[PDB]
């Protein structure tokens, strides 16, 4: 079985740029609700495999791929905040950021603009692409999981959906996005992009 | 041009069941944006037609039918509330819910389920099917409008975006939805009704 992960920091570690309300939120309720779902229907799916039943095999696809990614999507997201975040990469990681982007700060602005043209709900990622061996900037919808759909390994994922600032940020996420980089756990990202 | 239509009633008219502030922002800001995008919008289209550019006509479709669904969903969403709202339907509108529903309440299950089911940005609709001859569910995702991708006529709309009930009932959809229907006007779906 899968389960909610625990948060490497406290709720309100992340003020004033996300606010407690918003993590405890996101990670007590929505998190759990998709690691809950997610369980239930691997259940039903390993019946359904069981008996050679291709009909509700893919009936269960819509919810597996929801909720699985909820839970892949969101447990990447935790680990790629942190209180002592901010500023800018180092090393190998900034080097392939200027390389394949020109400079930090074209980088940032194609994240971000990825991430704010999301319509509807979804999510801006920073991705490696092994075959090619570059960075790449996608944006996926609602919790398509990156790596399931694209085939990008996920550096660094930006939540998009609206219960993850609207109630600080109401309709704006440009400033949603301009407070993020703050809290931003480029030693994670660093992590990431090492181990491929 | 297009244009921000005015609210027929004030912005805490729907008290207690949905704030006034949600209101405000729903209309003056999240409306207001797609109406301006809209206009923006045609108007790129028209030039790209004139000059028979269909690669042009064909990479600005997302955001026609992003902007202008929006303002179609919300333009008909504002008309099927009410602060004298609530209750049931009454006269041939009632009788062709028991008709093609088997009750109201079987009617309020099957319309609250396709709303709390929608996975990431949409709306539950009830319309109706000139072709057949009667009432239909539907859920679109994000600002999908209803007729332009079904072809069903709306009667009645409820957004489940999250922005739209979040900073009252949270992550909740249930609550939100349970609320709404103290404040939807019937009078108003019953005339949609009527006009097909
Ligand atoms: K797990
Ligand atoms: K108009
Ligand atoms: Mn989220
Ligand atoms: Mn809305």
């Amino acid at each position: 079985k899968h389960s909610l992960p625990d948060l490497p920091y406290d709720y309100g570690a992340l003020e004033p740029h996300i606010n407690a309300q918003i993590m405890q939120l996101h990670h007590s309720k929505h998190h759990a609700a998709y690691v809950n779902n997610l369980n239930v229907t691997e259940e039903k799916y390993q019946e359904a495999l069981a008996k050679g039943d291709v009909t509700a095999q893919i009936a269960l696809q819509p919810a597996l791929k929801f909720n699985g990614g909820g839970h892949i999507n969101h447990s990447i997201f935790w680990t790629n905040l942190s209180p002592n975040g901010g500023g800018e990469p180092k090393g190998e990681l900034l080097e392939a950021i200027k390389r394949d982007f020109g400079s930090f700060d074209k980088f940032k602005e194609k994240l971000t603009a990825a991430s704010v043209g999301v319509q509807g709900s979804g999510w801006g990622w920073l991705g490696f692409n092994k075959e090619r061996g570059h960075l790449q900037i996608a944006a996926c919808p609602n919790q398509d999981p990156l790596q399931g759909t694209t085939g990008l390994i996920p550096l660094l994922g930006i939540d998009v959906w609206e219960h993850a600032y609207y109630l600080q940020y109401k309709n704006v996420r440009p400033d949603y996005l301009k407070a993020i980089w703050n809290v931003i756990n480029w030693e994670n990202v660093t992590e990431r992009y090492m181990a491929c």
